């Protein structure tokens, strides 16, 4: 069975050494009467240099001495069949020894490796080998076109950026996501997106779909994220967790970065992660709970807090479970259904403060369209300082804690058995140092009242908002 | 046997191909070397200029010559770092004033570098970056190289044809009786990791000597730069009015 | 004592009652301080953590202040 | 920056810059305003855009002067 099996490969030998002399042929025929020089000379001289193919005939490509440049047309080959150009390639040197792969900046052989030259401190994530697709429409289940896990790929190119202090630079499009682990960064960055672009997280290979983070921050002190939508449509999982596995993300700040259909939009849940943080022009959209969830410490629990936090112009819309959300199963790639709902008694709200100091939320939005399930507009619990400056605060569908819902015709009764409930406003505040509130425009808030103090609220001041929106 | 047959058949192919590939090369008397230059491989052999003086030694047949600059100080390749400061260069023949980044010129002739999208970084005029020292007191960083005169031209470029001035991670050093001026609006972006640290042992008054003087830099913008001393002496940033108005100069991460 | 590169000294000091603050605003108009901090970790010796002369319309939106070890 | 003409920015109609911002903008010698915002005349229905926002917006020297009178 030997030569068999070695036949085909001396064929293969000899179908390799026809299309080489094809090739020469080829040269020669094009090069006609005319040198080489005037060859060069002519305006489409340029097309007569070599260049590699893809990233992986580099990885084979074997120097003969350290300091060789080559051209690298695109980090896959195929672009032509397909009706797209060619993306990811560049320059590439040559150095003899020994070096660890990255499937980006360094493309390692037996003995010898090829190293990326890098511009303006910049790269892009085409340079590791990541794809985009087209964006699917935000429905429930909708998954894109077609299914490329960029997950292992965007992790070395996010080591790459935090490593060498490079910019990262993403395409429009989806990056399409479905993997059992984390999207982490560790270390100050700067990630600059286009608009369009998007990460889309498909939860099915999570160990824990409805509680797993997709993407989580630490360490990012002075950093800088801008630009990307992050959705799943799902209702399920942590869209992005900020920690302090690393240390504290000092001064980072995010601009025009939207979060929509997760389990949580923002999630913070341990002490002194977030100071000094600054959102600016953000948005949590449509996720099942919370858009916007801050928990430095649960009841029982060591006192903590993480002060300053600062909101700019930002807006949390739709957050909370509807109806359909209430009765809709997920179906996973691996055809398991998982329920989306709790139980049948779920409430949310748009945004949750808890542990803070100093907190101030500048202009921005808070509604809730769609008519989700919500206790409140804002629940502010245990903070010292929770400042608004004119906020838009907008159609709030009322519910208590409980589950029960806040009508017209049982209004007196809520009123009696809820008191120490929290809930029954479009902002609830309980046990907060400081509070104030100018004078926004509200309307349409389905609910008992228009503000809620509580547990110990005792030097507040409430400016002159629009008065006679509530029940 | 029969797997035989075409095996053995395989290798008088083979060599067929191989004595017709022999014999076109050779009829190819002045036209072999297109053959080398197809290779994947063949863009390296094309020459390049190995450093920024030996481009000022240069001369230029005629004007409107095109060529590669590999980086700004030859020898990246014996330390363990990638060249920097290169790029491509168009020559003239005239009298230019020397610029140490933008215009390299010898005697009777010049060459000028081709900016990309408006911008360029501070290593294409000579500037070294080292690593980061703690903040302790009285402690300098490992590697002691004056950036003070190239970052100077750096910026009277970027005033002068309104590109952005782009600076890499690292600590660029200076230690000079001359102040850094900004003298009008100007773009500056750094990276997570630039630092500026100043050593004030040449200045002339060390206790209030300014670091960095800016003025009249309306509509400029500043960004992610860290600044600092270890000694307690001097200021960091100084605002004047001996060009103009900073009239809406915007700082952000400095 | 500052060494210098040229093996010189200078005193940090200017007189052994030396006092300082955060910020100090002199002869200023319509200035807004919105958000951020002033706080004295590490003990410094100051007057204030902010002092203000001179000016018009000072305003401040929610700064966290914290930390000051007061000397005249 | 917007300079010399009869308006800076204008806007005449409803629902068309929800969330709208301007950072650090200009307007400055214009004949009749520097920021002319308007979602409804008389007599038409009523509509609006909700919220806008100006951070550190200056608007100077816009209106009619002598010398703009008589050009």
């Amino acid at each position: 069975d030997n030569a068999k099996s070695s036949e085909n490969a001396a064929k293969n030998s000899e179908v390799a050494a026809e299309t080489t002399r094809d090739q020469i042929q080829q040269i020669i025929d094009n090069a006609g009467d005319q040198s080489t020089l005037v060859v060069l000379a002519q305006p489409d001289g340029f097309d007569s240099i070599g260049r590699v193919s893809s990233f992986a005939a580099l990885r084979n490509l074997k120097p003969k001495k350290s300091g060789q440049h080559v051209l690298l047309t695109s980090y896959y080959d195929g672009w032509a069949a397909e009706n797209k150009m060619p993306t990811g390639g560049g320059e590439f040197i040559s150095s003899i020894g020994t070096a660890t792969d990255d499937g980006g900046y360094i493309a390692a052989g037996p003995g010898y490796y090829w190293t990326r030259v890098v511009n303006n401190n910049s790269f892009t994530a085409e340079d590791f080998g990541c794809k985009t697709t087209a964006t699917p429409p935000p429905n429930f289940n909708v998954l894109p076109a077609e299914l490329f896990d960029n997950t292992a790929r965007m992790q070395a190119a996010f080591n790459l950026a935090i490593s060498k202090s490079f910019k990262l630079n993403l395409s429009a499009g989806t990056y399409y996501f479905e993997s059992s682990d984390t999207l982490r960064i560790t270390g100050p960055i700067h990630i600059e997106g286009r608009p369009g672009t998007v990460f889309y997280h498909n939860p099915s290979n999570k160990a824990n779909p409805k509680t797993d983070a997709f993407m989580n921050i630490s360490g990012c002190s002075m950093g800088r994220i801008s630009s990307i939508n992050c959705f799943s449509n799902s209702y399920l999982g942590k869209g992005i967790n900020f920690d302090r596995s690393v240390g504290d993300n000092r001064k980072l700040v995010l601009e025009h970065v939207y979060v929509d259909t997760f389990r949580w939009g923002f999630y913070v849940g341990e002490p002194e992660c977030i100071n000094q943080i600054e959102f600016h022009s953000c948005r949590a959209q449509s996720n099942y709970f919370q858009g916007i969830f801050i928990e430095s410490f649960k009841e029982g629990q060591e006192y903590g807090h993480s002060a300053p936090v600062h909101f700019f112009n930002t807006i949390c819309n739709g957050n909370g479970p509807t109806s359909f959300a209430l009765g809709a199963t997920y179906k996973t790639t691996k055809n398991e259904y998982i329920k989306v709902m709790d139980s049948v008694n779920d409430v949310g709200c748009q945004a949750y403060f808890q542990g803070l100091s100093n907190v101030q939320y500048i202009g921005g939005q808070l509604s809730g369209h769609g008519s989700p399930r919500n206790t409140s507009l804002a629940t502010i619990t245990q903070c010292n300082s929770f400042i608004i400056y004119g906020t838009d605060l907008e159609d709030i569908n009322g519910f208590t804690t409980d589950g029960t819902a806040i009508t017209a015709d049982n209004i007196d009764t809520i009123e009696s058995n809820y008191l120490k409930d929290i809930s029954g406003a479009a902002i609830v505040v309980s046990s907060c140092l400081g509070f104030k509130i100018d004078s926004p425009h509200i309307f349409k808030i389905k609910t008992l009242s228009t503000i809620k103090l509580m547990n110990n609220t005792y030097n507040y001041e409430i400016g002159g908002f629009t008065p006679d929106e509530a029940l």
